[PDB]
RNA sequence: GGGAGAUGAAAGUCUCCAGGUCUCUCGGAAA
RNA sequence: GUUCCGAGAGA
């Protein structure tokens, strides 16, 4: 992805867009009892910690662009990859506006909690001002859609969050690129039972973790992903992504049997407008972080990729033997050989992609079942029943969450939430980290879950 | 480095408004 | 399993 311009509001006419410039984090009371490096992102340029120039910082991701256009291995990808979408039969046609807005058995309602974008936002219109789930009306969706039209510009904002404390010196805080309501809807209508196919069926056939429980889904992972592990990271991942990527996309999406006028649609994904603060940009390539279906095109997108690198770097590959499970950047594959993957990311980078050894690891080719971590969690066989996995949320993860707090109100919700992630680490692991909690009045009054009741629990879903 | 307010001589400080797409999970209430 | 409300985690 590449900035082609940016021009200032008082020339586009656009709305300026501005977002909370203070955390709403503050430090929980367990902030003193258990370590932690993380601090609340960077949310303003004159933030006394930063060490760099910020929005320099935050716009460093758009690295450029290399491919426009697929080559012959990025073709037979895409097409490798929409012939083993067919199985699925994914429903091509468009859903009604009513299912889009107010959602269905595999796809959530549109989210009423969170902004309807441009130009509501900038104007004061809520999206529970334009939907109603009691009535599940569309009429005035409808109405706005006419007004404002489609294709609007997304607003650029800053991500409040916990982030190491090296990424707040560096200004690495993360940018939400917030779709208007008229593009959520829009989108949702054309690939709404796309979205539900992938969610009713993570796996190696869709090629998507999205949907998947990790409670039980770790357990299949071992057996979907047979043969020689392997895995890596992608350093800026949606940023990075060319044109090219999106055209193969659309590839897909045009040989599973989307209408030309639903692949266009793509088009508007790889080529959008931003607005942050006084300011108005175009992109080319790029995923926009909070566009409808962001999660799966990336983890489409990245079926794509591995399939391309593999057939560029190595004679001899037999895609048939690929089994990947992606979810967004994030991956986890395996083929009957073991295969180089620095070899890989040496083909990776000629296509603008910057992968790196998983999890900070010093080399490639060192992944196992031991090291490796999806959606931030190992894999721990549980010791009686070695065929049930443990998904293990780091300890340290589940300590930098906990000093921190929204609202102590929510402590015993918060501290109920990590005990279920902490507990895969073992009953060991997982009274230490109950003792410290009770280690204080406000922990030591919570009602905390019993390990045994936890462990009998999650044996009784298999 | 926005809007409105409080306090203040100001610098500041403080309150509310403003902050994506999705998935999974827990909790409260309800039929 | 459902609905509304609150929360946590992940991509
Ligand atoms: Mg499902
Ligand atoms: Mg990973
Ligand atoms: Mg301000
Ligand atoms: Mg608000
Ligand atoms: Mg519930
Ligand atoms: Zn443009």
């Amino acid at each position: 992805g590449e900035i082609q311009w940016v021009k200032p509001n008082k020339e586009t006419g656009r709305l300026n867009i501005n977002g909370p410039t203070r955390t709403k984090l503050e430090p929980s009371v367990f902030h003193d009892i258990f370590e932690g490096n993380k601090e609340p992102a960077v949310l303003h340029s004159k933030d006394p910690r930063l060490e760099v120039d910020f929005e320099q910082a935050l716009f460093s991701k758009y690295v450029g662009n290399t491919l426009h256009e697929p080559d012959e291995y990025i073709k037979e990808a895409a097409l490798h990859y929409a012939n083993q979408l067919k199985q699925l039969e994914i429903n091509t046609s468009q859903m009604s506006m009513e299912e889009a807005c107010y959602g269905t058995e595999n796809l959530e309602a549109i989210d009423l909690h969170t902004s309807a974008g441009y130009p509501y936002s900038a104007l004061g219109i809520k999206k529970r001002d334009i939907l109603d789930p009691t009535t599940r009306d569309v009429s005035k969706m409808k109405f706005y859609m006419d007004k404002y039209g489609l294709d609007l510009p997304y607003s650029t904002y800053v991500k409040d969050e916990l982030r190491s404390i090296d990424k707040i010196k560096k200004g690495k805080s993360r940018l939400i690129e917030a779709s208007s309501l008229n593009d959520s809807v829009y989108l949702r209508m054309a690939f709404g039972h796309l979205y539900e196919a992938f969610h009713a069926n993570p796996g190696t056939i869709t090629g998507s973790a999205v949907g998947c429980n990790p409670d039980t889904f770790w357990s299949k992972l071992p057996i979907l992903l047979p043969g020689s592990l392997f895995a890596f990271d992608y350093s800026g991942y949606d940023a990075s992504l060319s044109p090219v990527w999106f055209r193969a996309l659309e590839l897909v999406l045009r040989e599973i049997g989307y209408s030309e006028e639903a692949v266009s649609l793509i088009e508007g994904i790889n080529h959008t407008h931003h607005v942050y603060r006084n300011k108005t940009y175009c992109v080319l390539g790029g995923m926009p972080s909070g566009c409808s279906g962001t999660s799966i095109f990336n983890s489409m997108i990245n079926n794509i990729i591995i399939r391309a690198l593999l057939i560029k770097t190595f004679k001899g590959i037999d895609l048939d033997e690929l089994n990947m499970v992606a979810y967004g950047d994030d991956v986890l594959a395996s083929y009957p050989f073991p295969i180089d993957c620095l070899e890989l990311a040496k083909t990776g980078k000629e296509y603008g992609l910057t992968m790196t050894p998983a999890d900070k690891s010093p080399c490639f080719n060192e992944v196992n079942w031991g090291n490796a971590t999806f959606l931030k969690r190992g894999f721990l066989p549980d010791e009686q029943f070695p065929f049930l996995i443990h998904p293990t949320m780091p300890m340290r993860e589940i300590h930098e969450s906990i000093r921190w707090t929204k609202d102590a109100r929510n402590t015993q919700d918060h501290v109920r939430s990590l005990c279920l992630l902490a507990w895969h680490n073992g009953k060991q692991e997982y009274e230490k980290f109950v003792s410290t909690i009770r280690s204080v009045p406000v922990g030591r009054a919570l009602a905390i879950p019993n390990y045994e009741n936890l462990r009998r629990n999650w044996l009784e879903l298999f």
